RNA sequence: GGACGUACGUCG
RNA sequence: CGACGUACGUCC
């Protein structure tokens, strides 16, 4: 625990009573700098008053690491260190646990909720508000909401003992600015939103700083794509047959979107299929008998087209065998559900060509040249040095499993052990990885462990304790300047590589302008560090006044809701589920329904990941009680002592009884109606 | 169930 | 100069 020569120079502007934007590229250095700043701040206070330094941390793993190191560093002098999260703030007194403690490591959403309902009426209780990854301050971030409350308390005219912002970062970022005159504007806007006048960056001890944060050399591997594609042809033929079968029941199908020319296996086609799906979900017929079957068949057709587009997107970046395995997994998952006349025709049409797909996929003469170049550079780097660890980055969760399967099923490379980690992702699906499943993978990834290469998603981009890699390879990965710095900064070993393998010149141009934006942000920081403290304070005060005027001017009230009785039909089956006359709002965020006429309209299923949000408990997942629907309506929780199902309007269509038209919403804020609050009775 | 961020992309 | 879709990630 020896303080380095650069950490003192980084903390010297912070030990003056002024808010700082300290930016260090190293990992442990920021933690040691925050600990030294906390140690210096908890000693300047005289007798009769103590400090209330609060260190905000977004992610749970980095929060637990910071809490562990803070306890191990401060539980010797009589400094009570605690920590609040979702598994901590169930029924604890938040104001009491803030009062009787000194270092609070809460998660900023909890603090925003506390400032919202009835807790901590003024932020003058704390005296040192440190942020982890302060560059995440953005349009409506929880960090930005805390800073909005701080700026409101400051400019309200009742500014008392305001705390100090020592929010550390690793990269300020440019965002979307082209020129230096807009990059400096964005940096000044971030520095005003964080309410500071000093941006600390190590300049004197650069020779003693470059020995631990040794940056990797980048290498672009732009190569051509596949020319002979006997897989895309037959998949596009099956997609054309499915589209003609969909157009057999819907005459005006081409006029349901504004797409001029669509290509199969593209993001344009993936947008068009969702557009035509949301267009045919609101189809109306004045019989209400065969309309259900028509919309159900149309939903099945659009689901099959979307899955074929996703399979083509997977096959364009990976092999044909794993794409066939994904299609077979989808067909097996839909096979376990009900089987009508509509699904059986698509299933037999897929089974009539599955043998042809397998015979084309088994041929090793049409493999991906991206995967060939990746295996070539991997075996080259492992022949040059066998003790290299890679944190190879792929963007899609459905493609990191593909990369793991390609690494496992390959006779050319046998020294690679998959250590693939994904992350949480969706909280209402049986996908992704859990916190202990990720922690055991991160602990089992050393220089001598049973893992030498892991296929990371974007979870490894943010603040997380990973081993010192030297073989960063980005397989079709595209990001901003912040993502590029956070990805390049991971390979801080004594000699590393930052390979970028894309089949597009667009991603190479994006990486080139990202490096240009990094150099421009460095020049902008060097220019901004030369300004005086008096002019910069007036500039950030003007920017804060303008932002406060913009925030207080755009106060749009709730419009007058249509006090009508409308029914919420199903999104897939278009069956009568319930009315809007009985919709209860629990905590201005969750919407439930009541009555004995709804309990026989849905079925239950065990939930994959049960947890609690703030006061509920994930008990079951609900589904439509039709013959073959299997539609995710919502979830089933227990509020205080009674179980209620809370639904989402996203899997719903709002049909009006008076007029007869049916609209389509996505979120609950867009739906305006006579919302009755939840009563504990009935 | 909800809130938030990033990247790509499509219409106006 | 603005909504919308997807993918990814974080949180309550
Ligand atoms: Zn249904």
């Amino acid at each position: 625990f020896k303080p380095r020569n650069y950490q003192l120079e980084l903390a010297l502007p912070a030990m003056k009573g002024k808010n700082t934007i300290i930016c260090a590229p190293t990992g442990c250095g920021k933690t040691f700098v925050s600990l030294l700043i906390c140690e210096h701040h908890l000693k300047k206070f005289p007798q009769g008053q103590k400090g209330k330094v609060v260190f905000f941390a977004n992610q749970i793993p980095v929060y637990e690491q910071q809490k562990s190191v803070f306890s191990k560093y401060f539980e010797r002098h009589g400094y009570r260190v605690t920590g609040i999260s979702g598994a901590t703030a169930e029924n604890v007194p938040v104001e009491q646990i803030v009062e009787n403690n000194d270092i609070i490591i809460l998660t900023p959403q909890i603090l925003v909720n506390n400032l919202k309902k009835g807790t901590i009426p003024s932020l003058s209780i704390f005296t040192l508000m440190i942020f982890d990854e302060c560059h995440n301050t953005s349009k409506q971030h929880p960090y930005n909401m805390i800073m909005f409350n701080y700026l409101d308390q400051k400019l309200g005219g009742s500014s008392g003992p305001l705390p100090q912002v020592i929010g550390l970062t690793a990269s300020v970022g440019v965002g979307d600015a082209k020129n230096t005159d807009e990059a400096l504007d964005y940096i000044c806007k971030l520095c005003a939103s964080l309410d500071a006048s000093v941006i600390a960056t190590v300049k004197h001890n650069l020779e003693e700083l470059e020995q631990v944060v040794y940056k990797p050399q980048k290498f672009f591997r732009k190569v051509e794509s596949r020319i002979s594609d006997k897989f895309k042809y037959i998949i596009a033929q099956l997609m054309r047959d499915t589209e003609s079968l969909a157009k057999r029941i819907c005459k005006d199908l081409e006029n349901l979107s504004q797409i001029q020319n669509r290509e199969f296996g593209t993001q344009k086609y993936e947008q068009w299929i969702v557009t035509v799906q949301k267009a045919c979900m609101v189809f109306q017929m004045p019989d209400k008998d065969e309309e259900s079957r028509i919309c159900k068949a149309l939903f099945l057709y659009t689901s099959h087209l979307r899955k074929y587009n996703d399979a083509l997107i997977i096959s364009e970046h990976a092999r044909m065998k794993d794409a066939l395995d994904y299609l077979k997994d989808f067909f097996s998952n839909v096979r376990a559900a009900g089987f009508d006349e509509i699904e059986q025709d698509l299933t037999q049409r897929f089974e009539e060509k599955l043998q042809e797909l397998e015979s084309v996929s088994r041929d090793p003469s049409n493999e991906n040249p991206k995967l060939e170049d990746l295996c070539f550079i991997l075996q080259e780097e492992y022949h040059l040095n066998p003790e290299t660890i890679t944190i190879l980055f792929v963007k899609t969760r459905a493609l990191v499993d593909a990369l793991k399967n390609w690494i496992e099923g390959n006779p050319k490379l046998s020294f690679l052990k998959p250590g693939i980690l994904t992350g949480r992702g969706k909280t209402n699906q049986n996908t992704g990885m859990t916190l202990p499943a990720q922690k055991c993978i991160l602990d089992a990834f050393k220089a001598s462990g049973d893992h030498n290469i892991l296929i990371a998603t974007s979870v490894a981009d943010e603040g997380i304790d990973i081993a010192q890699c030297n073989l960063v390879i980005l397989y079709e990965y595209v990001g901003n300047v912040i993502k590029m710095i956070q990805t390049r900064g991971r390979g801080r070993a004594r000699g590393s590589k930052c390979f970028l393998l894309t089949s597009n010149a667009g991603v190479i141009e994006k990486e080139q302008i990202n490096m240009y934006k990094e150099k421009m942000m460095n020049d902008s920081i060097l220019r901004l560090q030369t300004w005086d403290e008096a002019v910069f304070r007036e500039k950030i005060l003007h920017i804060q006044t303008h932002e406060k005027f913009i925030r207080d001017s755009q106060e749009k009230p709730k419009p007058v809701p249509d006090k009508e009785n409308k029914k919420l039909l199903c999104r897939k089956c278009k069956a009568l589920a319930c009315y809007t006359a009985d919709v209860r709002v629990i905590e201005e965020c969750h919407y439930t329904v009541l009555g004995d006429a709804f309990k026989e309209c849905f079925v239950s299923r065990p939930h994959p990941k049960p947890k609690q949000f703030s006061s509920f408990e994930k008990r079951a997942k609900i589904f439509c009680a039709r013959q073959n629907c299997s539609h995710d309506w919502g979830i089933h929780v227990k509020y205080k002592t009674f179980e209620i199902p809370v639904i989402k309007i996203e899997s719903f269509v709002v049909e009006d009884i008076a007029t007869g038209v049916q609209t389509l919403y996505s979120k609950w804020k867009d739906f305006h109606f006579e919302k009755i609050p939840f009563d504990p009775a009935e």
